[PDB]
């Protein structure tokens, strides 16, 4: 999946 640029910086 892309939309997980969504949540990049998550972490």
């Amino acid at each position: 999946i892309n939309y997980w640029l969504a949540h990049a910086k998550a972490g």
